[PDB]
């Protein structure tokens, strides 16, 4: 819970987890484990987390009451079936069919399965039945946001008469599809969920590939050759018409031809629908044909197919409105034609550090995140290659779009100045209000830059940047190094010595306060107590810093704009890359995305303290750093859905630490509760990096406060600790013996936090975590 649990998705990921190969086990349920834990006790399987109830359906329109949706008695096929199949192939059509009660839209993308094999059970997995080895559990496996995810669900399915009113097969009663979309309408949420799906969508969900799409009656005068291209790869391209030739879903376009016919050119295409009939009243139209004029040689190449031959020519433009076609993921892996080179990269943007906006808000668009994209050998005339797709997911979305500019000759970082001073060449067409946004694009030989963003600024957001080519190309982010530049009235109590309170000397407005100050005290060296000479190395750490929050506070405003703390860090000497300034605003920055002079310092003071010890902790310089358990606990101390109760005005989560000091900090029994607790609490159990908590953290944090409540005072203001969880074992530690509430529950929430991180981070009990400046910047700052 911080960070620390989304450290750790990072060292697994790199790792294989989220590959098609080791999938993500959605809800943490398992198919085998599930599946011998009916077998082993005489029981079906019940999906606890999808149940079988009625909001499975959805929440409105089709959820509850809604006639539409009534007197559905869910049952399994083996309640309807002598002998069901659940999948059975080598099939050639397709008998699938909507539901009767379900949008025709996906279908398509279930159909399209089908004709190929290896990439259906790359979704649909062998191993499964409703006789051998049945129990009444069948998993399958979904691309979302670029994860790949283990589902599992069971055999119930929504019906009536006891016939199935969703996706089905027509006659042949097989259900393996029947329960794909079981499994596709669970990850979402319900079956609504998927009410105004997209084809496209679907397909990118049941393989990991990109959807390109072209307006072909407005096709690009490459069209063929891009047909081609993809072809040779693998691609899997449909077509459609959207609402003599074609009269009367799908219709994929599987392969392509250039025949000679009356000493000419002629490009035909050859399509094939997946329900199998042909129904083209022709060969190659009445029109130029098939049997007539053309050697069978230049016609033995068209005759190889079935279910679907057609072999239309390339005025398949006037018949068929467009054309998505779907590249593949190396992984078909099987020296099957060409390949595609790829590369992702999964990012975000934050209020007030990334979130900057497109090209039309200078003064932020270059605080988006970078990607260098290098373009070397170009394709197989539009003059030279080098080409690629680009493309762009955001995982009531926000409008995304992106563009790419030419990098100078550096072979970090580009600040503003870059932007306002060179052009963009290439660009989304359009930026869009929808999931994933790509375009095809073609440059010259060149190291470019790649800038994704939203329209607007300050929405926040993640995403996944994709690249496919025909050629190699080398893909990276484009970022920052973590760099660090250098590697009198005392009013003494006694004699050299100054404890902190260092807040009464250090002082219209504000100033310093007891944990600037203890940071500040801290650098100091390694009781607490400072002293009037090196008070002065202080001092002017001080001013100097001074010196600069003015040189962004023109207007003396005593604020500075988040957005610029990023150039700020940097005077002061500091150079960290996006993820790193995105955990200093969330920390430091106000709700208006403003930071003072006290929240500027701190950080300054804090990231001053923890390059020093990384450089302590570590001689040899080997990059890495060694925590054993009983350190890291020190130096980790220096208009729309109910869902799932709070009382949030109708923004779904939210808690800001601002939120999060109006209501603990609210009777007699001795309950203050401040912002910057509050600020320090919300990190710590945040994940996100985006400032707040959601509905679960909030949830897991509240139960704590509230256990933690009575935690054991002889009705006044104690190891309670061991008492509450936490059994220490040597110190304790910062009037007489106090400790007050406002420490104690903050207390109790760190020492948990930091407990959680170690754990999550040292998996195998092996007693020591281990990390790098970057996983260590993470942590120790955001918090």
């Amino acid at each position: 819970a911080g960070i620390a649990m989304k450290l750790a998705k990072d060292r697994e990921a790199a790792e294989g987890l989220g590959s098609h190969e080791r999938a993500i086990k959605y809800l943490n349920q398992d198919y085998e484990t599930l599946r011998n834990e009916c077998l082993e006790a005489g029981a079906l399987f019940q999906d606890p987390a999808f149940p079988p109830v009625s909001h499975s359906l959805g929440f409105k329109e089709l959820g509850p009451n809604s006639s539409k949706t009534y007197g559905i008695k869910w049952k399994r096929p083996t309640e309807l079936l002598s002998n069901p199949q659940f999948i059975v192939d080598g099939a050639t059509r397709t008998d699938i069919c909507q539901g009767a009660l379900g949008d025709s839209w996906l279908l398509a993308a279930i159909a399209s399965l089908t004709l190929n094999e290896t990439i259906l059970h790359r979704v649909v997995p062998y191993g499964q039945s409703f006789q051998e080895g049945y129990a009444g559990i069948f998993h399958f496996q979904l691309w979302q946001f670029g994860e790949w995810v283990d589902v599992v669900v069971d055999d119930l399915l929504p019906t009536k008469d006891g016939k199935l009113v969703f996706v089905h097969s027509a006659q042949g009663n097989e259900f393996w599809s029947a329960l794909l979309e079981k499994a596709y309408a669970k990850v979402n949420g319900s079956y609504e969920a998927l009410s105004g799906g997209c084809t496209s969508e679907a397909f990118e969900d049941f393989t990991g590939g990109v959807t390109e799409w072209y307006d072909l009656q407005k096709a690009p005068s490459d069209l063929y050759q891009i047909i081609l291209k993809a072809l040779e790869r693998g691609s899997l391209l449909g077509c459609s018409i959207n609402i003599t030739f074609k009269n009367l879903h799908a219709y994929s376009v599987t392969d392509a031809k250039q025949v000679t016919y009356q000493g000419q050119r002629v490009n035909l295409i050859r399509m094939r629908n997946p329900w199998g009939e042909v129904e083209w009243k022709g060969p190659w139209s009445n029109s130029y044909e098939w049997n007539k004029v053309d050697p069978y040689e230049r016609e033995q190449l068209r005759v190889k197919m079935e279910d679907g031959e057609f072999w239309m020519s390339f005025r398949d433009f006037i018949r068929e409105f467009t054309k998505l076609e779907i590249c593949n993921l190396t992984p078909l892996k099987s020296r099957t034609l060409r390949n595609w080179n790829t590369t992702f990269y999964e990012g975000t943007w934050r209020r007030g550090s990334t979130a900057g906006g497109c090209r039309n808000y200078p003064a932020t668009f270059w605080v988006n995140p970078q990607f260098k994209i290098r373009l070397e050998e170009v394709d197989d005339s539009r003059e030279s290659g080098c080409s690629f797709l680009l493309a762009l997911m955001q995982k009531d979305m926000e409008t995304i779009g992106f563009a790419v500019y030419q990098v100078p000759r550096e072979l970090v970082h580009l600040k503003r100045d870059f932007f306002l001073a060179n052009a963009s060449r290439a660009q989304s067409e359009h930026f869009i209000n929808l999931r994933e946004v790509s375009n095809r694009i073609r440059l010259p030989p060149g190291e470019y830059i790649v800038v994704p963003s939203t329209f607007e600024p300050n929405k926040e957001g993640d995403f996944l940047l994709r690249f496919f080519s025909e050629k190699k190309a080398g893909t990276q982010e484009l970022d920052d190094q973590i760099q660090a530049n250098l590697p009198s009235k005392l009013a003494g109590d006694d004699m050299e010595i100054s404890v902190k309170e260092l807040q009464t000397i250090l002082n219209r407005t504000n100033g310093f306060s007891l944990e600037s100050c203890r940071s500040m005290v801290n650098l100091m060296d390694r009781n607490g107590k400072l002293g009037l000479v090196e008070f002065n190395i202080l001092w002017n750490r001080i001013r100097n810093y001074l010196t600069i929050f003015r040189k962004f506070d023109l207007d003396k405003s005593g604020s500075m704009s988040a957005y610029e703390m990023r150039m700020a860090i940097e005077a002061a000497g500091f150079k960290l890359p996006c993820q790193l300034h995105q955990v200093i605003v969330a920390r430091f920055a106000d709700d208006e995305l403003i930071i003072d002079f006290d929240n500027f310092v701190r950080c300054l003071v804090r990231l001053e303290i923890l390059f020093k010890i990384f450089k302590q902790l570590d001689p040899e310089n080997t990059g890495t750093i060694q925590l054993d358990l009983i350190s890291w606990l020190s130096f980790s101390v220096l208009m729309h859905y109910s869902n799932i109760f709070v009382q949030l005005a109708g923004d779904d989560m939210e808690v800001s630490a601002t939120e999060l000091m109006n209501i603990l900090n609210k009777h007699p029994d001795l309950k203050g509760f401040g912002i910057d607790t509050c600020r320090s609490m919300v990190a710590v159990m945040d994940s996100d990096t985006t400032g707040k908590l959601g509905f679960e953290e909030f949830k897991y944090l509240w139960n704590n406060i509230k256990k933690w409540q009575g935690i054991y005072t002889d009705r006044s203001g104690p190891g309670a600790f061991e008492a509450a969880g936490f059994h220490l074992n040597q110190h304790i530690y910062s009037e007489t013996g106090n400790m007050d509430f406002d420490n104690f529950i903050s207390c109790l929430v760190r020492l948990d936090a930091m407990f959680r991180a170690f754990r999550s981070l040292d998996k195998n009990g092996t007693g020591q975590i281990q990390v790098n400046i970057q996983e260590w910047l993470q942590l120790t700052m955001y918090s």
